[PDB]
């Protein structure tokens, strides 16, 4: 295969560090402040131990599932990551092409270096969603939703954990965004604006960035269709729990009323299994996709997605699960 | 800005290590004995995880609060640190000037390299308090209180955790204070002397150095106006808990009868948020102020205070808090 | 003695790393994926603390016990490890000869580089068992059992945790087995095939690879004679618990109906004591045997087994135990 | 003072490593096997946190206490360490002279490089006890007790955790004792031999090496006068708990019927405070005494003892304790 030989997600990061300008690599890697939550997003997955069932017959595995009523090849989807064209010339076009190939969904950043329309045209058969920021300018906010609707996108992920940008130390050091966001994004965002957004579109809406059970229930009350349990990849408020650690309480709080997803520190097939065992319908990957792009554009993303798929297929088979329906809560226990 | 580029409190320490004579840097940095509590003052903050509320509207933040009935710009104040003129020529004059600029309070060491009067004259509009040791000589002890009263200081912080000085290994190695304190400070100090001090002055009095809930309640009983939960920056008895870990029990013990403050290991805006979520009215910083002074005197202190302010403003906004009144206990949970 | 001087199991590994080609050493050492469980198999033993009884009279120790009704010199036996002829020319013949000398049992891999018959002929007086994989080809599966029966083997250990091979990163890097196993081993294996196997042979059957209490009880229900609590030396599903940590729950689940064994991270006499105190009849060693072989073939295996025996004899005597019958559960408590 | 400048117990060890032949340093330093308990004897003290009382009046401290009815200057005494003449020419004579100077007790090894009589003559006013092994030869065992009685020793510490010597890896590597002990010490030792010993002498008898509450109570039943909670400095059975962690359960089990002491990992004044807060009458130091000897014979031991005394005096004063009677259990809580 392609050289150098990369066989797990960490290899992709290690490769990306070797080829990317420091300030770009740093921008992608960084967490907020002392990066306590960034270390924890990963370490937390390790604390959840797996309890595999044997002798279940795993000759045939079917990794397919559904996200907000749309079928996907696997419970592993591409999360929004700004400015993908810094990692590769093809940026978000490469990403959507790979998602089309794999049969999974792509969440498009509002801060994409490719337009809603262009992404639809590169991947017309891909499952596509828009990640939306509520800008101070509600007119452009509305325009984005309408372009998403018109261009055949299938949900809006409204990010609710970024009234201001987090403080990522390397970005400041590298004189690299916090000021631009403060100029553009509306920090006044409340549940009122979520009601506005719910009236504006009939598309499925997911609140991205929920970490509390009470906010989750509030999301349900406002007719939202899903919760993405996210600490924004540990890039916003540092010292928040790992997403894997809060997921079960969010899942409990929501009472099956709404689909619950996770992102933050997914690197391996076992991370995927553990999230699903805890009640997540699907997970999203942020950084691994950028590492994929940095390695080989479309094929790199495809590689990263296929590593995650097959790692997940194996962990599923080793744990006695033929498909996602048979993943249950007795599969996991925290140490 | 000023070079080298320092953007968080740790940078200031790293700079101070590079420019200060070893024995001075060491004197400032050191904890007691094996520095177990010194590591814990910091590590403990990391264990307390934040549970941010989303969609609260944080377009306007007001960090102002009040300490012992006096208004301050932020719940972040300067704690007493002896011999500031070793870090910078302007020492405590630079410090009070910065506190005046920021609108926060300065706690003046009894072991200041500037007099009560001089500090009042450098920062006549600054909120100023005296940190008092009860010397064997009660006449000078009384003189200090009377000078503080006459010079427009607004409280006495009586330090109660230093009957003798702790054993800081580097100070001994560097042949650098323990003997001088044993000659000067009265180890016979009991609750009787606190009753004396309470009769001596009508100024607000805070017991600094309380780590036990029973002592806290005893402080309330003696008509004291506040508790500063402090292990003296881990420089007295090593192996005492981190201040953040004992705060909630002190807060509980006191039953809202008296204001409770914290110092010890505050380095970040999130440390400030976490202390307030646990019931502290305000925090004090010791070392970061000395690092500030070592970098650029007044402006350095101002920089350190402004880093803490804005870090705190951000952590507040990211956690859904517009002001300090809405900080509550559901914001935190220990891991 | 023989040089270099090796006096504990870790020395043997350190020696084997120095003399074996990297890809062979790596093949032997590796765990699955990030090797979380591989670190835990060992670290977990360290968390279980010993509570030795004094003054019991340990002048005479008898380490003998019985496995599936057959007497052994010690509760320490050789687990199946594929392709031993990579470590030494004599491979499995050297291993069985050493087991014969020591009076303990050898578990023979289905993937041995020596035949069932040859191993019987090298060690005709050795206690010998067959580790069986259920191949897609049930005819060869049956042939192996029949050769084991005919050649005087005394049990079948059916491995139930390998429907597919785990992903061992170094093997992939070194272009070293996963594909060959997927071609050969039947992933469709269920409890039905265990019923088949139970009808096929009157030999004692042990399910190897059980990690769950419910599977353990299911094993009992199917007339199996033992459980080998195993995570396949952390080489299958990564993130499963250490075997020492799940043993007590398996032991409880089984209600003394069946003998329970452990493998995974046994390196020391105290590991052996701790497993027995938790309810294991006997332990199996995988890697230490390969390290032994790499050092000096038969004598190396003999050395490793004798280190384990005597380490175990000492830990037994120091803990007040004259024989295995007096090992009890009050001997251990987890920290 | 004397050079190099050593100001805490760790400095003494660091000095001893620099001047002692490796095999001698190693012999002294080593724990058993992987030295898990050796690390834990120390780390465990760190987990017990101190809760100092303020404002108690600590102008006068009295560190004096009593051990088995005999007064000592401090609750810090010298434990038995074999072959002290390897660290210094004066060996046990230097040690007893220092104990005489300080007014504390010396526990003399049965494996001393100085005789019972000679030690009595070097330190005729020192508080002296004999550490006794029950040799296979009961005639010499009895002779030692009778010489101790005749020479004015005031207790027998019978070591009950060494039926065989532990396996200390460096000793084996360095070809350095296990065989000699197996030839000399009786592994058949039971409670019967303790009854024998109790009939043999009217001297106070302490069982040294108890780690279990049931053995402790058995010790009480046999008319023993004290328990020394000891894991033999982590040199016997590895993986036993730290002595500080089991002390409170031993203390509880004994119901104040008998005095309870601790050794194992005492390096600091706070270690002493923490042991007493948990119920120990006194602690014993092993290794620090050998480090003292290696530095400067008698004066070195004196220095180490005085460091421990004054460290303890300070920790006592900082925690609000004027004497040992006022040390209580609310002073400590495990983290
Ligand atoms: C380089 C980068 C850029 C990101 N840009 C966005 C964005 O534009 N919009 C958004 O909602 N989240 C953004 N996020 C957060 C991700 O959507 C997601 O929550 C996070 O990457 C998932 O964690 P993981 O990277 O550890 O997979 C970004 C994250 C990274 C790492
Ligand atoms: C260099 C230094 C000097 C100090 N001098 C005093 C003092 O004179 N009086 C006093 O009450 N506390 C003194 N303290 C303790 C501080 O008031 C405070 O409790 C501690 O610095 C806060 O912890 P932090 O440094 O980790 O912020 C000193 C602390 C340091 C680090
Ligand atoms: C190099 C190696 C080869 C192995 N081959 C087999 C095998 O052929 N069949 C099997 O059931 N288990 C196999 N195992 C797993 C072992 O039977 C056993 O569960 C594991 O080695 C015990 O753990 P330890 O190595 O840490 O002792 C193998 C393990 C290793 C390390
Ligand atoms: C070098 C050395 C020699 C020892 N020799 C004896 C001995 O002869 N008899 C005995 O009962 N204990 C012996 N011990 C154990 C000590 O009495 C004691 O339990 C241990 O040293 C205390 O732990 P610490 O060294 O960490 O202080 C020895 C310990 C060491 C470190
Ligand atoms: C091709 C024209 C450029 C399109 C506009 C892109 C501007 C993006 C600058 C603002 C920085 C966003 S960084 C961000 N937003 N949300 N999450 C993140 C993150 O870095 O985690
Ligand atoms: C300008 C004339 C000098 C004024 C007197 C200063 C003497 C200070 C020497 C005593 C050392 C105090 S160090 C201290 N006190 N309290 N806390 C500390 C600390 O180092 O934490
Ligand atoms: C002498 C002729 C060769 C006999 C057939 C040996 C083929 C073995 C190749 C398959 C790789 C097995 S590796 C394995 N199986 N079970 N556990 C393991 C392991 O590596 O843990
Ligand atoms: C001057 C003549 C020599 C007197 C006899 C000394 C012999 C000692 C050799 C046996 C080794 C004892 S080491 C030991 N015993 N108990 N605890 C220990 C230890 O090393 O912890």
């Amino acid at each position: 295969s392609m050289l150098p030989r990369l066989i797990c997600i960490n290899d992709y990061e290690q490769h990306a560090k070797s080829v990317l300008p420091k300030s770009i690599y740093d921008y992608y890697r960084s967490g907020a402040n002392d990066e306590e939550t960034l270390a924890d997003n990963i370490a937390a997955f390790s604390r959840w131990k797996l309890y595999p069932r044997m002798l279940r017959n795993v000759a045939e595995t079917d990794l397919s599932t559904s996200v907000l009523g749309q079928r996907v090849s696997m419970p592993i989807c591409v999360g929004a990551t700004a400015m993908q064209r810094m990692a590769h010339v093809d940026g978000e076009l490469a990403t959507v092409r790979a998602c089309q190939s794999l049969g999974t969904g792509m969440m498009l950043s509002s801060w994409a270096t490719s337009s809603i329309e262009e992404v639809a045209e590169a991947g017309p058969e891909a499952l596509r969603w828009l990640q939306l920021y509520i800008y101070k300018d509600r007119e452009v906010t509305k325009k984005l939703v309408r372009q998403a609707e018109k261009m055949g996108y299938k949900a809006i992920f409204v990010t609710v954990d970024t009234p201001y940008l987090g403080n990522r130390l390397d970005d400041v050091r590298n004189r690299f965004l916090a000021a631009y966001v403060a100029k553009a994004i509306d920090p006044s965002i409340s549940w009122e604006d979520i009601k506005w957004l719910r009236r504006l579109t009939s598309l499925p809406i997911v609140a991205k960035g929920i970490l509390r059970g009470d906010d989750a229930r509030e999301a349900v009350k406002h007719g939202l269709n899903g919760i993405l349990v996210s600490n924004h990849g540990a890039r916003q408020l540092d010292g928040v729990p790992a997403t894997i650690d809060v997921l079960p309480e969010i899942v409990e709080a929501v009472e099956g009323k709404v689909e619950v997803f996770l992102d933050g520190g997914v690197r391996k097939g076992t991370d995927v299994l553990k999230a699903l065992a805890l009640g997540a319908k699907a997970v999203f990957v942020g950084r691994p996709i950028v590492w994929g792009l940095a390695f080989q554009g479309e094929k790199g993303v495809q590689d990263v997605l296929e590593i995650l798929k097959e790692e997940f297929r194996l962990a599923m088979a080793l744990s006695g699960c033929q498909n996602v329906k048979v993943i249950d809560k007795t599969l996991v226990r925290k140490n």
